[PDB]
């Protein structure tokens, strides 16, 4: 928001208004980097990011400690690496690469299509990489009629949206990413749980107008009461919650489920490509921005 706004206050004393992406901007396939970017917090270009950028932006702004993004930043870099060809240091080139099919980016994400979600012919793909409103509808619709959800509703969630992926995506490409998924499940929890409930911290519960919020404006709930997490949320809340979601019981079973998709889920790891394999092509549309309505500064 605009700096005099006070709206972050106390939480966020040093805000910065909300400004739609250009054209020529680079933007991520993350809610939260997006987020920032439309910020300023980190370049509105979405280019040329070093680590420190993204941490400062994340805890100052956002209330998600240094910890909580680690792995990101690790996994961000040996991306970038492999889809520039050389190593990118310390300034990552822009936000879009992170878009890279099956590597970071992943499938069955919940408001995102796959990269070769309903294509007619196997060289094909499109965006994987901008919001999605009807894929973030297939979402949405698991917890339809209720204003916060929880940890089996979340991993009711992330089903319906590996079932429908397994079913929709050109036959052969849909690859099951429980772990990066449900990394960012936590991740959810940790940012946009409702703190103001008495026990947040033992079972946290998810406000879906924050949520919708956050994922369809690429800015931050403030108008609807949210603040940054205070004190900043840790990798262990993160990480948490992401075993608890998988280690929820099922209660609707959808079809087409990819093998071992109910169960706990393997540790997040960094990734690693092969110095021989080249990057898929990446998605080449113009950056996403909210225009049902479109948003003002302070929004
Ligand atoms: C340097 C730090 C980060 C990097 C490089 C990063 C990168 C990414 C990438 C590449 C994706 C796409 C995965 C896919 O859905 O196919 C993603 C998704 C996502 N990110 Fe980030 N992320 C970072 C930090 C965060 C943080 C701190 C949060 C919230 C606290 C967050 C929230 C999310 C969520 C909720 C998704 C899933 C979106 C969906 O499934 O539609 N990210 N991130
Ligand atoms: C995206 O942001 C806009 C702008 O803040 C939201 O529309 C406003 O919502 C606030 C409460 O958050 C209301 O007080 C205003 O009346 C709304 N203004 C306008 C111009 O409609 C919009 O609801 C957000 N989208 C989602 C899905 O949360
Ligand atoms: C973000 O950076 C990537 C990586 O450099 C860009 O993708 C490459 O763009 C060049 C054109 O300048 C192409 O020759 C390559 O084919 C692209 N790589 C891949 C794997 O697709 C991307 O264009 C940049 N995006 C933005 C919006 O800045
Ligand atoms: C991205 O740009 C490529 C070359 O310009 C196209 O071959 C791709 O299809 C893709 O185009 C899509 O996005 C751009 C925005 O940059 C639009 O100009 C196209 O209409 C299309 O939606
Ligand atoms: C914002 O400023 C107020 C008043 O000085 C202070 O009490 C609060 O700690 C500040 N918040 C942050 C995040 O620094
Ligand atoms: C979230 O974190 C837990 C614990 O590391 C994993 O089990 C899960 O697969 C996801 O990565
Ligand atoms: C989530 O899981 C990680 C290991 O993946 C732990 O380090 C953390 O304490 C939390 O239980
Ligand atoms: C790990 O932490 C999460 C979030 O605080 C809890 O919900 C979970 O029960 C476990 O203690
Ligand atoms: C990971 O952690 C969660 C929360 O403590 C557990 O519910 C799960 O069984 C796994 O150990
Ligand atoms: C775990 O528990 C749920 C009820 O919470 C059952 O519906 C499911 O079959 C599983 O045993
Ligand atoms: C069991 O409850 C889940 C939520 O955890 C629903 O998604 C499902 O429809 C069933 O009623
Ligand atoms: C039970 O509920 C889940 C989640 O809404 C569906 O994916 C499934 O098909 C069934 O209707
Ligand atoms: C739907 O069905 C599966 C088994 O196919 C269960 O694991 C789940 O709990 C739900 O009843
Ligand atoms: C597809 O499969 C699921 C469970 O695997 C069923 O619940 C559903 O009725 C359909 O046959
Ligand atoms: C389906 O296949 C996978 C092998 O990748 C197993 O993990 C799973 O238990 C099931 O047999
Ligand atoms: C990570 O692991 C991969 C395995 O494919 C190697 O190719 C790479 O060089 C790095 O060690
Ligand atoms: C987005 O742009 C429209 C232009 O009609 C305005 O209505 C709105 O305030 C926002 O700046
Ligand atoms: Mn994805």
């Amino acid at each position: 928001q605009e700096p005099g706004s006070g709206i972050g206050y106390p939480y966020d004393n040093n805000t910065l208004p909300y400004v739609a992406p250009g054209p020529t901007d680079s933007r991520a396939p993350c809610p939260a980097l997006n987020a920032l970017a439309n910020h300023g917090y980190i370049p509105h270009d979405g280019r040329a990011i070093s680590r420190e950028t993204l941490q400062n932006a994340f805890l100052n702004h956002m209330g998600i400690a240094n910890s909580v993004i680690e792995l990101a930043l690790t996994n961000a870099f040996v991306v970038c690496e492999y889809v520039t060809g050389s190593d990118c240091g310390d300034s990552l080139v822009n936000l879009t690469l992170l878009a890279e099919p099956h590597a970071f980016e992943h499938d069955h994400s919940f408001s995102r299509k796959d990269y070769k979600q309903g294509v007619a012919n196997s060289n094909d793909f499109i965006d994987n990489r901008n919001f999605d409103a009807e894929t973030f509808q297939t979402s949405l619709d698991v917890v339809a009629g209720k204003t916060h959800f929880d940890y089996a509703d979340m991993n009711e969630i992330r089903l319906q949206r590996e079932s429908l992926s397994n079913e929709l995506d050109f036959p052969g490409w849909f690859t099951e990413s429980k772990p990066i998924q449900n990394v960012e499940s936590g991740f959810i929890f940790a940012l946009v749980s409702d703190f103001n409930l008495p026990d947040n911290d033992e079972n946290p519960l998810v406000r879906i107008d924050w949520w919708k919020y956050w994922f369809t404006n690429e800015s931050f709930p403030y108008h609807l009461g949210w603040h940054p997490p205070s004190p900043a949320r840790e990798i262990e809340f993160v990480t948490s919650a992401s075993s608890a979601v998988l280690a929820a019981s099922v209660t609707s079973t959808p079809s087409s489920l990819p093998s071992g998709a109910i169960g706990p889920g393997a540790e997040a790891v960094p990734l690693s490509f092969a110095s021989t394999m080249t990057p898929f092509l990446l998605a080449t549309n113009a950056p996403y921005y909210a225009q049902d309505p479109t948003l003002g500064p302070n929004d």
